[PDB]
Parts: structure tokens; sequence; C-alpha cells
């Protein structure tokens, strides 16, 4: 067992081993506070995640197991991967702090398009990244269902990783497959491609393309662009509430997306047609998207890797915070590190 130290910051208390020195907040989420790090060991910088209140509620500890064993699984460049998993704690009983080690990076993508003015090649890099890495956590049976800047980091290399939770140190909405916001409840791995599409579309212009304030205005928002659903899509709607709203608009052609991207790259504006599609069955998943000629310079089919299958049976049941924090504690003394380079 390691030594630990503790030291104070941002009233919240830190005991990390040894090897990571240099403790400096980076900011902070709802589930968990971040921080850079040194690793002596490998001399270089990290980032590391105290989860907070993680055994409160049995909400919180399934959340906190749910997270544990999914970082455990993703060994994917394109998505944030675990490089170490400790606990001060030296038994079960005495087991109630969980902290996560990553890579460090150096924004999230609001903290970029901030900017602005990216190039088309900055744009062809970005999203090919967040699809290659969205194309393995899909392999997986995993939907993220919340794809957003904040959940994108990304270095001064312009090298990006999916996130599973971002810095609240942007609403989600404005991102958001339209069948989430309409309570579908059996969502498509594609609304996750949606919400790419609605950032590549940020990228490109310098503005929210769905900046919607409220989830009535959102659905207006983006019936002005795609138009009023056809027939097909409508006969599938139950909620006739909802079926009411979207047919009593005034109907509206959809748009020229050629005009509403005017000055971007032809390639990107028949890849965003192919995303921003209302019927999910209809959008290009995130497979078919790497090889849309956009991303010529990018795509190598011999190198876009799948994920080995994820066990999520665990979702279901509903068990005692006491044994969420046992299986959550078996995960982390079991954890393997990934070799040093
Ligand atoms: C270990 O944390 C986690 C562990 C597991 C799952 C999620 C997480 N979360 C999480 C992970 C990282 C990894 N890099 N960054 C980061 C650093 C930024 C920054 O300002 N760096 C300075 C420039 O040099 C210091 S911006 C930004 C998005 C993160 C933010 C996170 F919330
Ligand atoms: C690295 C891959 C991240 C997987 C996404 C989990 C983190 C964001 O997804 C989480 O769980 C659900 C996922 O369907 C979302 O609906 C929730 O909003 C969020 O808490
Ligand atoms: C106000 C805009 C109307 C939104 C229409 C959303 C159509 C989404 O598409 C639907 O997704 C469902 C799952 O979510 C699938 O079961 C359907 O097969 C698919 O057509």
């Amino acid at each position: 067992r390691p030594t630990f130290y503790r030291q104070e910051l941002n009233k919240t208390i830190w005991e990390v081993p040894e090897r990571y020195q240099n403790l400096s907040p980076v900011g902070s989420g709802a589930y968990g506070s971040v921080c850079a790090a040194f690793d002596t060991k490998t001399g270089h910088r990290v980032a590391v995640k105290k989860l907070s209140r993680p055994f409160q509620s049995i909400i919180h500890a399934k959340r906190t197991y749910r997270e544990l064993r999914l970082l455990k699984h993703m060994k994917h460049e394109n998505v944030i991967g675990l490089l170490d998993v400790f606990t001060p704690a030296r038994s079960l009983e005495e087991f109630n702090d969980v902290y996560l080690v990553t890579h460090l990076m150096g924004a999230d993508l609001n903290n970029i398009v901030k900017c602005q003015k990216l190039t088309d090649d900055h744009v062809q890099f970005l999203i090919y990244q967040i699809l290659r890495g969205l194309k393995y956590i899909h392999s997986a049976d995993i939907i993220h269902r919340d794809l957003k800047p904040s959940n994108l980091a990304v270095n001064e290399d312009c090298e990006l990783k999916i996130l599973d939770f971002g810095l609240a140190r942007v609403a989600t909405r404005w991102y958001r497959a339209p069948e989430i916001m309409l309570n579908w409840m059996h969502y498509n791995q594609t609304v996750d491609i949606w919400s790419v599409g609605c950032i590549m579309a940020e990228l490109l212009t310098g503005r929210t393309l769905f900046p919607g304030t409220d989830h009535i205005d959102q659905l207006k928002l983006i019936l002005r662009l795609v138009g009023t659903p056809g027939a097909e899509l409508l006969k599938k709607i139950s909620s006739e509430s909802a079926r009411n709203y979207i047919q009593s608009l005034a109907q509206m052609p959809k748009m020229n997306f050629a005009n509403v991207f005017i000055g971007a790259n032809p390639l990107a504006v028949d890849l965003l047609e192919k995303m921003l599609v209302l019927d999910s069955d209809k959008r290009i998943t995130a497979a078919q998207a790497l090889a849309h000629a956009y991303f010529a310079q990018y795509h190598d089919p011999d190198d876009e890797p799948v994920a080995d299958p994820y066990d999520q049976s665990f979702e279901s049941r509903d068990l005692l915070i006491d044994e969420w924090k046992s299986l959550t504690y078996d995960e982390v003394i079991s954890f393997v590190p990934p070799p040093l380079d």
C-alpha cells in the first residue's frame, strides 16, 4: 500500500498517493471535482477526479459503480481512460472515497469555439475523432445520450477525448436529439449522431445551431431547419399532445442546408444533412460517417477499432447501498493499470 498524504483544496480534503504531486484544481462537476497533478512515476501531468459523496444514497452508489465499471472498460484513444484507481481506505468497512486518474487535457470544446474561427481542416480532425470514439462506444452497446461541448476534452495538439461527464466549473438541450426531448424512451444509438451534428454546425459557423430557450422552443427551432416531419414520422408519435403541438405549428418547409451553411465545405454540408435527420432510423451511423468523403485525409478503416462487449446487466438491478459499495470496492481492488509506454 502506497503512502498517502492529506491536503485541502477548495473546502475539499484530498488524500492521494505520494506519486501524485502538485495538486492543482482544474474545475468541478456535480458528481466530482478534478485536479491537475504531476505523476512522478511517468514524468507526465495527469488529472485526478475525486468523486463527490460517492456512497451517499442508492443513486450515488450505483452511479459510482457505473462510472468505475465503464471507465475500466474504455480502452480507446478518443475515449477517456483510466490510468489509476485508488482509495485511502484500507478495508471495505473504511471505504468511502474514490479517486480516478486519467490523462490531462487542455480544455473542453466550448472553451475553443469561444475563440471561434475554426479552420475547415480543424473541423475534419475534431469531428473525425469524435465519430471514431463514438464508433468504439457504440460497438459496446453504450449510448452516451449527453454529448455536448463540455464533454469533449482537447489538447493544444488538437487531440480529443470523449468524457462521460464534463466540467461545469452551454445548455444540454441545445444538442439533444428530438426524440429524447419528446421522451420516446426507446432511443437509438444515433441520438449521439444528432448531437455530433449539432456540434459540427457550431464549429463551422461559430453559433449554436438550435439555441432553444426551453424544450418546446427547442423543437420549433429544429423544425424550422429540418422541416415539419412527414406523415411516415407522425404515425409513430403516440403522444396526442406532442403530436398536437408539432402539427399545430404552421408548416415549415425544409431549409436548403447549402444556404444555412453557405461558405462551408460542401462535403461538410453533405455530412450535416446526413446527421441532422429527424428520423433516427435514417441518421448516418458513426461507422458510416467515418467513411464519408469529408474525412478522406484521416479515414483509416484498419485503425478504427471496436470494443469488447460491455456487460450492462447491473443497470436493472435494485440493490442496497452496501452492495453497490462492496461491488465498487471489488472493482477498485481488481483494477490493473495499463502499462507505461
Ligand atoms: C480525472 O477526471 C475524470 C476522470 C474520469 C472521468 C471524467 C473525468 N473528468 C475530467 C477529466 C479530464 C481530463 N482532462 N480534463 C480537462 C483539463 C482541463 C484544463 O484546464 N487543464 C489545464 C491546462 O493544463 C491544466 S479542461 C478539461 C476537460 C478533464 C476534465 C474532467 F472533468
Ligand atoms: C465514455 C462513454 C460515456 C458513456 C455515457 C455515460 C455518461 C453520460 O451519460 C450518463 O448516463 C446516461 C447515458 O445514457 C445519460 O442519459 C445521463 O444523462 C448521464 O448521467
Ligand atoms: C418535433 C420533431 C419531431 C421529432 C421526430 C423524431 C423522430 C425520431 O425517429 C424515431 O426514433 C424513434 C426512437 O426514438 C424510433 O423508434 C423510430 O423508429 C424513429 O422513427
